[PDB]
């Protein structure tokens, strides 16, 4: 393995963002010349909010991924004082950004991106991971402007031993949070396709389908499937989001039990798609 890192290797230069419990800095790697963005926490309060096990699984869940659509995990380190994962750095931040600033995409745009997350999530179901927390705050867009997903720190590894389907610990975000979490007390795989179909329907409507001024009133829509769609809303794009939102997780087009990526990659919606080449495509401004 290379020479473990210390923060003295690095030129810290500006705060990319700071969350509840960390903060992101762009960072020049001196002997490399490389850019990173190291997200930093600070142990005494990691300890002092009950995150030790969300920094584990962050670094457990992020060290097993190898794919062109996620934020790479290059390396972590800590001193006394603070914990230190050393990323990629997505120059152009955050999909929700794109979203306020141009109000809707147009179909090519839409298409584009969510086959980009369908993509990414047929690897990271794969492997028996599952998200929990996907939404357009975590989905990232490189230089290139392709999507790399973050947040891990909410992730599961369901274990193989097992044959797990279901995780028990209550996390999300209350617009993406899947109706089996709030009724059952667990998420599965088809969860994270529960949040494709709000993002898919937020990229053409401008908002996501499930929305209110506060949480609980967001919750109950949800578990009613109280939503609609604004009259304009591109037909088979329609299409997929009702093949989405579904409140019976094992009826989701993708999931396991409805045959899993082939029969969502074959949706309609998705015909002049072209699987095995997106990263390597380029992708279609955002106007
Ligand atoms: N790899 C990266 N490249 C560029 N920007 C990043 C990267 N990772 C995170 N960011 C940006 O840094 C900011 C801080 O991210 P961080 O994970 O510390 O908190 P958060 O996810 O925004 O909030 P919270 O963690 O409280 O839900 C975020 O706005 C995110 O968009
Ligand atoms: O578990 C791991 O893979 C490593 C191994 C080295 C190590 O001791 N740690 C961090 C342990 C830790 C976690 C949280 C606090 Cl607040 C303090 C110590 C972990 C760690 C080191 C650096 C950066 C992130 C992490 Cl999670
Ligand atoms: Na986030
Ligand atoms: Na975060
Ligand atoms: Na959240």
């Amino acid at each position: 393995q290379p020479r473990k890192k210390r923060p003295e290797d690095f030129k810290f230069g500006k705060i990319l963002g700071e969350g509840s419990f960390s903060t992101v800095v762009l960072a020049r790697e001196l002997a490399t010349s490389r850019e990173y963005a190291i997200k930093i926490l600070e142990k005494r309060h990691i300890i002092k909010e009950n995150k030790v096990p969300y920094v584990t699984r962050e670094r457990d869940v992020m060290s097993r991924l190898d794919h062109p659509f996620f934020v790479k995990l290059y390396f972590t380190f800590q001193d006394d004082e603070k914990l230190y994962f050393g990323l990629s750095y997505a120059k152009n931040g955050e999909l929700l950004k794109y979203i306020r600033k141009i109000g809707s995409f147009d179909e090519t745009c839409t298409r584009f991106y969510t086959a980009e997350i369908v993509s990414a999530l047929e690897y990271l179901h794969g492997k028996g991971i599952i998200h929990r927390d996907l939404k357009p705050e975590n989905i990232l867009l490189n230089e290139d402007m392709h999507i790399q997903i973050t947040d891990f720190g909410t992730a599961k590894v369901l274990s193989p031993e097992s044959k797990q389907a279901r995780a028990n610990s209550f996390v999300g975000t209350a617009q993406y949070v899947s109706p089996e979490l709030l009724t059952e007390k667990s998420a599965c795989k088809s969860s994270d396709l529960w949040a494709l179909g709000c993002i898919i329907y937020q990229l053409v409507a401008g908002l996501p389908p499930f929305r209110a001024g506060n949480e609980g009133l967001i919750f109950a829509k949800i578990i009613k499937l109280e939503y609609d769609f604004p009259e304009k809303f591109f037909p088979k794009a329609r299409d997929l989001v009702e093949k989405l939102l579904v409140l019976d997780a094992t009826k989701r087009l993708g999931c396991e039990e409805m045959e899993g990526y082939g029969p969502l990659k074959a949706h309609p919606f998705f015909e002049s798609v072209t699987w095995e080449n997106l990263h390597q495509q380029t992708p279609p401004k955002l106007t």
